[PDB]
């Protein structure tokens, strides 16, 4: 929060009642098991049975929707009540701020720009961006009450598993920087631009040139200032060139366009990484960073531990630690490869799915090891090139086996250990 608040101050802002002592809180929980001093309990629902938890921790006061151990300040919805509060902290921060929006990519664009962002500054406790997949009707307010004194500037994911959820949160947020990474199939369309709605007259949109939507977006934009991205075309504001992978496989290209020209390697994998960064950069430029404020940030991102981490061995191998739905993301990553390629499987912690997957796999991966009981299933289904494992060890034989241009993919559940098989080539 900005400043802390003070519950009689509220009962006008927020159409609430005081009941018991007025008090000042400086933070917000809307979780009995993650709270403590000088902070409002959010009830939801069922928050209202944990109200002698949240007193004992030390929570000053309980924002109800009902109405005891505490002063309760009393609303009719409790998740309009938390909207308010960060629209209303949101108020308070003068500093620039973006958000973003699509099918996917959302975190991924977060990440670039925070980093940009973070590099540029350069200091990481002054940029506040979405904690995690904080980006729903409550997850939007939730992080907008992050918003601090010593941030100086901020980047927002907005998720949507509906119609007029975006258009919702963003008025709470009202961005300077709006982005649409990509998008039934024409309300997910329609849901996505409800973005557009939060941006100020002359605050700057940021559109995928190459989408389908591309055209009901610059519409609804309305006259906005414009930056385009794409692979494809040249006239965009913010282009690709040269795409080439490195030897762990990751994306390099020749960024173009409006903000100079200049070499990235990104530490990531996939073409569509490569859009990721033109559209952070974009919104960057937007901001005002200057071209190398990108492309450090941009080099600077290291992706998360455990997820599509692209790696080579001493040995010239190429190994991917990815440690269900996913399983197929991954199934899908390794087919974008040119040598042989081998998908290495623990269990998922019904038994038909793993024959599903083994199914799924043939046709796009040179072979499948997997290890455990459920995975005999898979490797069975996925036919003649599948070999499956008694243990770690005999599994870890066959791999260090493998010539060099061959592609290795490790994933399984946290219980399936299958981080120990990394460890053993790296
Ligand atoms: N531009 C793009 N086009 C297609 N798929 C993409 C994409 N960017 C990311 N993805 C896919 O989506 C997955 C997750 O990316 P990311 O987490 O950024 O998406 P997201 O945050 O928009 C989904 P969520 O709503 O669950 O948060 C990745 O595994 C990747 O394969
Ligand atoms: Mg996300
Ligand atoms: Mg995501």
């Amino acid at each position: 929060m900005l400043e802390p608040l003070r519950l009689s101050q509220l009962t006008v802002a927020l159409d609430a009642r005081l009941i018991g002592e007025d008090a000042v809180f400086s933070a917000v929980s809307t979780d009995s098991r993650a709270i403590g001093p000088g902070e409002l309990f959010i009830a939801l629902s069922d928050g209202h049975d944990y109200l002698a938890e949240v007193a004992a921790k030390g929570a000053v006061a309980a924002l109800v929707e009902r109405e005891a151990p505490l002063p309760q300040l009393l609303v009719r919805d409790t998740r309009a009540a938390l909207g308010r509060l960060g629209a209303l902290n949101r108020r308070k921060f003068t500093g620039p701020l973006a958000a973003m929006t699509g099918s996917s990519g959302k975190t991924t664009v977060k990440e670039m720009l925070a980093s940009i962002l973070r590099t540029q500054a350069g200091d990481a406790e002054s940029v506040l961006a979405t904690r995690g997949n904080l980006n729903n009707d409550l997850g939007v307010p939730l992080t907008l009450l992050q918003l601090a004194p010593q941030h100086r500037s901020a980047v927002i994911e907005l998720g949507a598993s509906r119609i007029g959820e975006i258009a919702y949160t963003v008025e709470l947020t009202r961005p300077h920087v709006a982005i649409i990474t990509n998008a039934g199939p024409e309300k997910i369309v329609e849901a996505k631009g409800e973005i557009l709605e939060g941006l100020a007259a002359d605050g700057t949109a940021v559109l995928n040139l190459d989408d389908k939507a591309f055209d009901t977006w610059k519409a609804r934009a309305s006259g906005r200032p414009l930056l385009t991205f794409s692979l494809d075309r040249p006239q965009a504001d913010f282009r690709a060139a040269d795409l080439q992978r490195d030897a762990r496989g990751c994306m390099g290209f020749r960024l173009q366009g409006v903000a100079g020209e200049a070499q990235v390697q990104l530490n990531l994998l996939g073409r569509h990484n490569v859009a990721n960064a033109l559209a952070a950069a974009a919104a960057a430029h937007a901001l005002g960073v200057p071209l190398d404020g990108i492309v450090a940030g941009l080099q600077a991102l290291q992706p998360v531990k455990g997820r599509a981490v692209a790696q080579l061995t001493a040995s010239g191998l190429r190994v991917i630690d990815d440690s269900p739905a996913s399983m197929l993301a991954a199934i899908d990553i390794l087919s974008g490869f040119s040598g042989r390629t081998v998908l290495v499987l623990g269990d998922m912690g019904a038994e038909q799915a793993h024959r599903e997957v083994g199914a799924y796999a043939a046709g796009k991966v040179s072979a499948l090891y997997a290890v455990g009981p459920l995975m005999a299933h898979a490797v069975q289904a996925f036919g003649a090139t599948g070999r499956h494992f008694a243990d770690q060890a005999s599994l870890i034989g066959a791999l260090a086996t493998e010539d060099p241009t061959t592609t290795i993919l490790i994933k399984g559940s946290r219980s399936a250990a299958m981080d120990k098989v990394v460890a053993a080539l790296c």
